[PDB]
């Protein structure tokens, strides 16, 4: 009935509580599941959905040979309630698409799903089902966005989509979106930034993104923008390293990526800045994707210090995990004053690493709370390989 | 709340952008999917499904042996949100038919299943559920509709019933529905047009539909009529062909059947009028049903040229293809103040042509935007045959 | 929002529609659908559910051995909308029970579950699933109501109860139930007379049911209620004999059970009085309970003639057929004047006849209409036995 | 749109009708239903749920290996209307936990889930979906909850969370939530009360609780707490003992655990107290959990008799039980003026007695009901083992 508005800080934050695992994967086993990868969650005022870039086919079948590489005509994006199993049963169609994000204005969704040829892609804005707006990629190198939900404040959505080489330098723009109408845009001057797939939350007026470098940084650049798009960018000073790969944890830069040799790659993460300090979710190793912590350096935002002030264990090295999100939920569903942030962390499964046909992931997300909070590790659980 | 008004021109379209494809078939590989085939979509002001003819059968089953014949006791159509697998977990019930239509005025679902014996079928008009009417065959031979969506304004509805023989000369009747009484009718005097499977859309107080010549037309014939029905037919000026099988492109006619050998058979087609200019969809294979493209005369609805002026790929003619639709997006649901045409392309998988003991379809769909697109290749994506 | 009012006439029928095919045990051929049978048709002011009794399995399973016997702690009353397979997935809970019966008053819903040892069952009235009252058998043999829809008018539902032998007489009772609350009931005094599985229909106050003699009848048994229950009772005038097994048509009777050796037995059936006429429901063997048509003596509901005035045939006597029931749809739902009068028919499949494990059943079901209609038959359609 | 209120008396019972049964694991024979255990209900005002910690896996699969064990990262607590399979389909997400319990307090529901490390798990208040507040374990062993449904008197809900060993003393904790926010909350201080999986129900401004001492207590200790949390503790005075193991029904205590060597254990159960008299829920075998029945001491409150006053037998002792609960209908959904007390029963099957690798459960239940009723047995029905 109401729009979610702006100027709100997050909330305090002292533990992650466990918000839902879906076990998607072990239900797959035999149960009637698709073949995921790139989720997110992403709220509303009533419901909380977890959307997905589904490879058109379902675990346990002949079709999910291959569901290792992204892109495909095949690849599109929808939406289920939180900690269900992702099945054509309950899985709501929204776009086609290899890449998207989608957001909430409060009463309604906002849905850009990217498809079509590398060479030229195409984002197709929908809002609540109807197609709104377009845009083609630009530079012709396979226009990608978020991957991950995308903010929106006082009518108005905000995300961000990336067009360039992953070798190097990229193009990156700044959408604002209102209705799904493509209200304006700007084109972000990074020169040495590699931006993508960045994970984002609304912090007072402003909107602030921890992304990810897959050029040379082992360490997370972000980007602070307006209601008009006006900017601010850097990476995160910390040296609790949020990339992957990453080297060990040494002094970090604000404003330069962090190579180490490591940098070079990288895997979607996320961080919330709380003032001078800043909560990181990072994975415990640190040449693959397994395990998975959120770190606390309280000096972290401003300081290139490595030593860090508390860790929740969220999956032990032991196990794989994959994208890290960063959605938020909003004061008009809390009784609250604050935006309360939440993270959600795909466990990846299959390929490359493991010895099966298939690829896809699982999930779990943890929120806010300023209570008390326990460590553990919630794996996805599958027993692989397959009935292949 | 509030009914489909008239008076509303096709917007402008400068590309096809994709609105939703649904791997059915794919999902089938090993999911709990009905077999399918005859689909087509058709929205109301909040929700847009995807009908279909039902072969009272799921795929991958020894009861989907031969679900390469149209018309049995077993079809039934039935209805799913668009882009959603038509599983019997989310497919809604609409009627009892091998051959039907539905529409909505706005609020309310009209569906004309037509039922019955080859010699005296019946078309049975229920309204959002209930049994309104009915209509039996008149020549005894098949009576069959649309077999996509029809057009309804001002509480009224409209569509188009065949009867008659494939090899021939058949008859047509324009009906009226309103709250699926069949509140009038006219029998259409087209001497030497073969009229089926119509894909309509409104366009200004009239209703434009073109269809399919199965006779002797390699082009389609057309049938735009009024309130009261008083009618105005011909084919599509343009040389550019729609029609499957068809000839090549040579100079077209605006009145009659270009037959050229190939005219003799053809498959379900549409196409939107522009003022002198028409949008035309069409498979890329002449002789099979592969591929599918989005053409473009602008001098098309008047001018008998085989020039095109632009094309949009769909489907390279490597992929299956098959009944091409055409359904319409009203102002009522979009902000908007101009009605956007949209269309959803059936991709057939199985017989005649594939190594199976079954046939059903897949299906994709694209929408107006007078924005930027891209093309591409959507096609089922079902790695056949089946566990067959 | 509003009641179910009284006193409206069955409208005018000249012909059955086909409402709805719902291919159950088609589907279960691989899908995931229960084993059914005892099903029937029941609607209130929206929706129009299809409920039956659960033999508490699935269909192709080991599980579903031995579902050819009634009666069980497993067997459980369930509904689902028209047309769908009623699939754990769609099937939603209504009661514990192998006996039941289920009205809406218009806008609520009203369930009796008959469950509990053959010595001592009980029903239980639950209306819009909360327990409102009980009543438990009274002669000790098998209390068994309808296993059809009920009649409700005025805030009023009407049901009837069988407790008795199935060998001879058995006894009688008419309740009256009020928001689940039984508010009253009759002892009915019928010497002679074998009632149960009554197929009910109101007629303007009154309440007219055709049931089943399944002691030494070969006709129908029919009784008409007030909204005090002031009976009055007898069978079909009508020599075109409903029940099955039954003899040649002969004289019929309007008062005992015409025996002739096949009386004897019996199935389920229906049959709505047109003043003198009567439409009679009934299976073309005589012998077996396979194919059903649809009659129409016009002086049948007072004459003993054994000459009818016309057939539509609904299911040729190649295939099965069973237990045919009788719900109605009010002038609530239909803008009309008059209540719409419609019937379903279960085909079953298995035991005892064919060489399977298990035994469950299909549906159809049509409509009133007065307008044109066509024969035919729309029979389950599944290729039996199964993966056994 | 009206919140539950208090001060409402158990309404006058006389016998228990069958309210639901679900086939649970026979469905799973060869349907997609989840492998379960520690079910229970819980009503509001218009729909009533069945809960359950989800094993995070489903039946008849390689997943289901071990399911015997309680707590995992895996297990998480799910929600589904009554009597339906909890499947993946129709089950509903609502927190990640091998313990919980959840309420209404009439128009929202409060979900405790406890996950995490048997050392250090932690509550999760979530109202209505969002995680609304927290609680850690305080003396660090197992923290665990009433694993059935908790009670809510205007606005106000409230549970019982027990931490310590199961071997002897262990504490325990009365929890008084408003809207999800733990607003207060009492250390209860019972020396020598094993009290754990309380099943409770509202009774006039107070909270009646009967639990199950897994200590040395052979029959249930109780506790009766005010708005402020003023509490009464002791044991049900009645010698037909309701925890299991127990010994022959001897002459019992109403303050201290009954031990006579078989107390040592236990089972979770329930009872309702009705003045002098109370309803006992009792499982049939001394040494198993098997059967199930439903006694009636009328002195059994306040008397330490032996002496019961009727029983109505639910599962004869030839088939498995498990978990009873007890969960109430207040009277805003019933028209009535007191609430209605009906209870579930969980029928464990697979591991540790029977020959399979999983070990699920299914469940049914029955209401007050001031009729008449008739007892049975109403087991799971699964024909064991699987395909294991
Ligand atoms: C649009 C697209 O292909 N995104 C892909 C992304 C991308 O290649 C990288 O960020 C360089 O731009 O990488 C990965 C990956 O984790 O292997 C999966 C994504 O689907
Ligand atoms: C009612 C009916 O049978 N329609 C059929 C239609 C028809 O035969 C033709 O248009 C000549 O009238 O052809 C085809 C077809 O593409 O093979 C499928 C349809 O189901
Ligand atoms: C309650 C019950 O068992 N009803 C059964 C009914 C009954 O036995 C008969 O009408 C004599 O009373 O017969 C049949 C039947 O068609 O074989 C199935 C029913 O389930
Ligand atoms: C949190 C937890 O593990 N609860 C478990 C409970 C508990 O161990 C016992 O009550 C002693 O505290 O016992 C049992 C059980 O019936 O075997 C299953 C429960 O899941």
């Amino acid at each position: 009935v109401i729009h979610y508005s702006s100027g709100k800080d997050l909330c305090p934050v002292k533990g992650w509580a466990p918000l839902s695992k879906d076990n998607g994967i072990r239900i797959g086993s035999r149960g009637e599941v698709f073949v995921i990868r790139e989720p997110f969650i992403s709220c509303s005022i009533n419901e909380c959905r977890t959307f997905f870039l589904t490879q058109g086919a379902l675990l346990n079948d002949k079709h999910s040979n291959g569901t290792v590489k992204d892109r495909s005509p095949f690849r599109t994006l929808m939406s289920c309630p939180i900690g269900v199993a992702p099945s054509p049963s309950n899985s709501r169609f929204e776009s086609v698409a290899w890449s998207a994000t989608a957001c909430s204005d409060g009463p309604g969704w906002l849905t850009i799903g990217i498809t079509g040829p590398d060479a030229t892609a195409v984002a197709v804005l929908k809002y609540n089902g109807i197609i709104t707006d377009t845009l083609k990629s630009w530079k012709g190198n396979i226009m990608r966005t978020q991957e991950s939900e995308c903010v929106c404040q006082d009518e108005f959505c905000y995300t961000l989509i990336t067009d360039g080489p992953s070798d190097a330098q990229a193009f990156y723009k700044i959408l604002k979106i209102k209705k799904g109408k493509i209200v304006s845009v700007k084109d972000v001057d990074a020169p040495g930034f590699h931006f993508e797939e960045c994970s984002c939350y609304p912090s007072g007026e402003n909107v602030e993104c921890v992304c990810r470098d897959n050029w040379r940084g082992s360490n997370r650049p972000w980007i602070r923008f307006n209601s008009d798009l006006d900017y601010q960018i850097g990476y995160v000073c910390s040296g609790v390293f949020g990339d992957n790969p990453r080297p060990m944890d040494s002094t970090g830069s604000c404003n330069s990526p962090i190579n180490n040799g490591k940098g070079r790659y990288g895997v979607k993460g996320f961080s919330f800045r709380y003032g001078d300090g800043v909560w990181i979710g990072r994975t415990k190793s640190l040449e693959s994707r397994s395990g998975f912590e959120m770190v606390w350096d309280a000096n972290g935002w401003v300081s290139t210090d490595k030593d860090s002030n508390g860790v929740q264990d969220i999956i032990d090295n032991d196990n794989w995990s994959g994208y890290s999100g960063s959605f938020s939920i909003r004061g008009e569903t809390t009784g609250r004053n604050c935006t309360v942030p939440c993270f959600w962390v795909e466990m990846i499964r299959g390929q490359p690493k493991e010895k099966t046909i298939w690829t896809s992931g699982s999930s779990i997300a943890f929120c806010g709370v300023n209570s008390d909070t326990t460590g553990w590790s919630w794996p996805d659980g599958a027993l692989l390989p397959f009935d292949i």
